């Protein structure tokens, strides 16, 4: 077994680029906030690396905090839609079905995806765009101030992620 | 034994068609916000599958999302009266007789009603009222928002339900 | 084994001088509110104590509480760099990358920093800059009061410290 | 504990930049055509590593390939000065002091370069033309004498410190 | 299950078309010499039994035979290129990174290329399969009297391994 992964990534959480969006109560709900396609390139760790190899293997953990005060309230529904999805036909019910996890703009904790479903992992070259398991945010609930003249106000969100334990890397390849 | 359930299904939880209610201020106390019947077609799923058969047994677990900010408060009731009860005669004290749950608009956790009354499920075709045993919402205490100017709010609410590990279909029919 | 170190003082944190810290909303994000140099400083015990040594070994864990009343929604990161990459091309993004934990404003608990790195400590004189690993904390996210008119409100906040089991002092001087 | 170097750069080697020298005949004896700082940027790879990685122990293993004719007649001599005394008044006698080895530009088998089991101011190496070369009845003055340096990380080599990629 | 080529074909080696490369003293380093993508269509055999069977599996064993005297100094570089990566702009500093194998314009015996070893493919043209190229590793430069064009002449010639066998079979067409 061969783990060029430092244990100190796999058990810390690092901001990925690109990974910031904005709430605003103008937000209709259903729209989407971030769609970002999962992949080493979120962590900006593994991404300096990954320029070693081409294919990789396994899942990487994502958790996303919302830096949201009280007096607004309001739901956000994350769901990692399989790929080809995507079209006009995708719906705030519909999401729901795929796998997802609940939140909570009003919530003082970090949220984690269960992002699990290993289903025996194939493979992923980083030139295809094929079987790149996409991540998608909507405003499950409408966003309301509740009357506190807080119109201008906007919940500003990060995500975080880490690899997992059972991420690994195939082929060698130079440095570009 | 035979269970043509997916194992993920039962271990998540998947939106209900038609389950989105609103809790405004002027409901007054004990009036009735959702009245939904339990049954298979509350989750997207098993409503596809079952056109399959028409037999089911065994229960079906249902949680409850209040997505309300602080400054309101109130407690809303939930109930699963046994069908034929449902008349004028019901009233807000008489309503916890029957297993419930309560909960508080202001939760940020969702809310699991203790539907564990297996009782020996008889059996449910897919063609009658017959113990139908509903789910009714109420609001137990009135909703005031404590002075914040915010009376055009509203306490926008979403249900979820899963498969309880129990459920089977038991005779199969073509599809229609 | 010789541990000069009473007890009582490990198992209890103590404020640290010149560890007050303000936020005001009118910090940009990324500002640096405190960089204070890890040492045995810190705590008000300890220097008197470290006048009798001249080199120390281990590290000493930092918790820091934010005084902040609801309203009001931000995230400070706290990041202890290693020395030596102070300079302008610090950013938010990178900070992440460093061991860090998050942290809200709106949090009523303490937040204790994982400064477990002890990475076979080698050794620290107290004549000297060389590997004094600083902490530093920046306004993750911006401020904002969610027109609850606070604009003249201050997130107060103080740090403390408590040696760990581990330090210990090596060579004896006489007191100056 | 870890090592995060594949092993496949342990059991094989890899050209490093800058380490292209060719014996041209007009060159005087003695002259400095190749040193190097012995450190990992020597290795691609390990120059990857030093950019997101800080800390690094260990030594490498460095080979040396010459193409010769097997007509032309000359020697190189190749010293691992320690740090510090290295300097612009180095006479090709007393680098002969430090440790040494004597290779033709004829032998076909590379010389694997003697290196002591062991950052700023690491051990350095130095080569030099210890013999002039000539044709020896090739009567052209344009032939020269190729020569590429590959090191291979020795199966000891790892880091300590953690820092972003930059 | 049986293996339909002859065990003949397997004891020797075919030359496969466009096989031949020139190496002159003139040419500088930094151009290469051959472009080749393995697959059955090197061995002329192998290209009619396409049609016998669409997919095939298996690899090859690859050999270079390269003729030149005593004076010439020179080495010649084979470089592995994982499918995907190549590019025009392919300097030899970094062509050394993949697997390899060192040889000299001096060699007498034929030196055989080390493939790795390894999944059925079929008979489109699928880019992903082991691609092999050689690089001028160093000038070649004569050491005897004055050459004004010593022309090194090299055959790549390869024969099916012994694990090469067909799997699905399907009509001529």
């Amino acid at each position: 077994q061969v783990n060029p992964i430092d244990p100190w990534i796999i058990n810390n959480f690092v901001q990925a680029p690109q990974g910031e969006f904005t709430i605003s109560p103008n937000n209709t709900p259903g729209d989407v906030l971030f769609d970002l396609s999962l992949g080493p390139h979120l962590n900006p760790f593994l991404l300096h690396l990954s320029q070693m190899y081409n294919g990789w293997v396994g899942n990487m953990r994502v958790r996303i905090m919302l830096a949201g005060c009280a007096f607004t309230a309001g739901k956000i529904i994350v769901s990692c839609i399989p790929p080809g999805f995507g079209s006009h036909n995708l719906t705030i019910a519909q999401a729901t079905l795929f796998p997802h996890v609940i939140a909570d703009v009003r919530t003082l904790d970090p949220i984690e995806v269960p992002l699990e479903d290993v289903r025996n992992v194939l493979f992923h070259n980083n030139d295809r765009n094929q079987q790149t398991m996409r991540l998608v945010c909507m405003l499950y609930t409408p966003l309301r101030t509740c009357g506190g003249t807080g119109d201008s106000f906007v919940v500003a969100g990060r995500v975080m992620t880490c690899p997992s334990p059972d991420f690994n890397f195939l082929f060698l390849v130079p440095p570009t």
